[PDB]
């Protein structure tokens, strides 16, 4: 039972959440849900990145104060994430008292530890000015040892080299008023650059969670230098520099633990290209939900995700085909083709023994490889394994052919045994997919009259009453895709 703290990058409070953002949150949520299923203590945290000149000026435009804009954006963002069932334990803000205090705490520890430097510069002004710099170069060797301690992704362990080929430099962490952010203590008119306080927002968000829980020990247990808890950050490749260099260094110099690992993913493309507004492929999370459910996109992204930083393509044509073929035709089909005979002919009661014990064992035997696949973030591998098992289950059902055994008077016991077998195979499959399809899983659990646990598959449902269900998952069609695209064009 490990203690794990997982985060997703903090979305900027200056735009709506789109399908690109959703790849990140969905990848993280699936991993998080899997970890909870295995019994670990998990804390999934996020928050809006609310500081920076851009935001300050955007607020001025709309005639709304930044405080007002970020407040509205925060609600919009959380409504969308909740719509995709992203299970955060806390969603906070970089513009909070918790983050203000932690930013000052870290800065003061850095300055006192001698990692903060001063200087002057020239810049366009609507001119000189003093600035504060973080002495990154002093943590190089430490970063080296940390970087090579068999942890980060190969493509990431490398990449940084191209950055070393340019040498680490002191980082300008201060900005002048007017600026929407935190004021630097003992330095009037100076503010912390957004990127300095942003990652501290991870800490601010957890502190908020602990404070709300009345938990006065967890914060330190997770962030103290000798913590045995694991810290993971899910991020895109465009912000790896901040998370692999500045961030670890800031923590090291302020007597805090560094991330256990960074899980970097690639960009989402639609129909093979970057999202395009004119083509209606720049899709908002809110818009997606007007047309499709969350499970469909969660499934599609998961079937294509891996432990690498490669781009993920949402091919709209392929989307409809994949969802109907896998979810409806393979998994859900296993339940619907068998539940009828059970509910109608046997009052919903499943057989008292497994018809084919060998087949069931083949299914539960796969838990190890599938669980390891979720754990290692090889989602595509996990899905292929699960769908391969599903093919086996549908083959079993065909060989046994219940639709024929049913019309043969005197074969009741045989029918119940066959159809119950299929229902139990379905139980196992939905357990492996539980991290991926939250809503379909709830519908399956209501039908099975059972909550699905990872260890529970070792005990099949016997002499057990199932409930009649009304379509667990309906097929989708290209006309809905066309409508989604058309709507997205019309929005911009
Ligand atoms: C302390 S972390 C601070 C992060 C900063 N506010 C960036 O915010 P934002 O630009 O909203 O990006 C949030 C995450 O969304 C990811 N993505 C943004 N557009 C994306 C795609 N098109 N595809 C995949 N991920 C995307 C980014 O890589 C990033 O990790």
């Amino acid at each position: 039972a490990k203690k794990i703290l997982v985060t997703c990058a903090l979305p900027y409070a200056n735009g709506s959440i789109h399908l690109g953002h959703m790849l990140e949150h969905i990848q993280a949520d699936v991993w998080v849900r899997y970890q909870r299923m295995r019994g670990h203590e998990v804390n999934f945290i996020c928050a809006d990145d609310a500081h920076g000149t851009p935001i300050m000026l955007k607020a001025q435009q709309l005639g709304i104060t930044p405080e007002q804009m970020i407040g509205e954006m925060s609600q919009e963002h959380q409504t969308d994430f909740a719509g995709f069932n992203i299970s955060y334990d806390n969603y906070h803000s970089t513009h909070s008292e918790e983050n203000r205090q932690l930013s000052e705490l870290i800065y003061s520890r850095l300055k006192e530890n001698g990692f903060i430097k001063n200087r002057t510069i020239s810049q366009l002004y609507d001119r000189d000015s003093e600035h504060f710099f973080f002495d990154l170069p002093s943590f190089s060797e430490m970063l080296q040892a940390w970087t090579r301690s068999g942890a980060l992704q190969e493509q990431v362990a490398n990449k940084m080299q191209e950055w070393f080929e340019s040498g680490l430099q002191q980082w300008d962490i201060s900005r002048d008023a007017p600026y929407f952010g935190f004021e630097i203590p003992n330095a009037p008119g100076k503010y912390f650059y957004v990127w300095l306080d942003a990652p501290i927002g991870y800490m601010g968000s957890f502190k908020n969670l602990c404070d709300k829980r009345g938990d006065s020990v967890s914060f330190d247990e997770y962030w103290k230098k000798d913590s045995t808890a694991e810290l993971y950050h899910f991020i895109g490749k465009d912000i790896v520099y901040f998370h692999s260099l500045f961030w670890p260094a800031m923590l090291e110099g302020s007597n805090f633990r560094k991330p256990s690992n960074l899980f970097v993913h690639g960009y989402v493309t639609v129909n093979g290209a970057k999202m395009s507004k004119s083509r209606g492929t720049f899709i908002k999370a809110s818009t997606w939900l007007n047309h499709f459910d969350a499970d469909s996109l969660r499934y599609y992204y998961t079937a294509k995700l891996s432990s690498r930083i490669d781009d993920i393509d949402l091919n709209l044509e392929d989307f409809v085909q994949r969802v109907n073929a896998d979810i409806v035709n393979k998994v859900v089909n296993l339940a619907s083709r068998n539940a009828g005979f059970i509910n109608k002919r046997f009052d919903g009661v499943l057989a008292s023994e497994l018809a084919d014990p060998q087949l069931y064992k083949t299914f539960t035997d796969a838990a190890e490889v599938i669980g390891e696949a979720w754990e290692s973030r090889e989602f595509g591998k996990a899905v292929r394994e699960i769908m391969a098992l599903a093919d086996l289950a549908n083959r079993y059902v065909d060989e046994q052919a219940p639709w024929v055994v049913a019309k043969q008077e005197g074969r009741d016991a045989d029918l119940q045994a066959i159809c119950s077998m299929g229902i139990n195979l379905f139980r196992v499959l939905m357990t492996y997919l539980k991290p991926v399809l939250p809503k379909l899983t709830e519908r399956a659990e209501a039908f099975l009259n059972t909550e699905l646990t990872w260890d529970g598959i070792q005990q099949p449902l016997l002499g057990h009453k199932v409930n009649p269900f009304k379509a667990l998952y309906n097929r989708i069609d290209m006309r809905q895709v066309e409508a989604l695209v058309e709507a997205s064009k019309e929005e911009v």
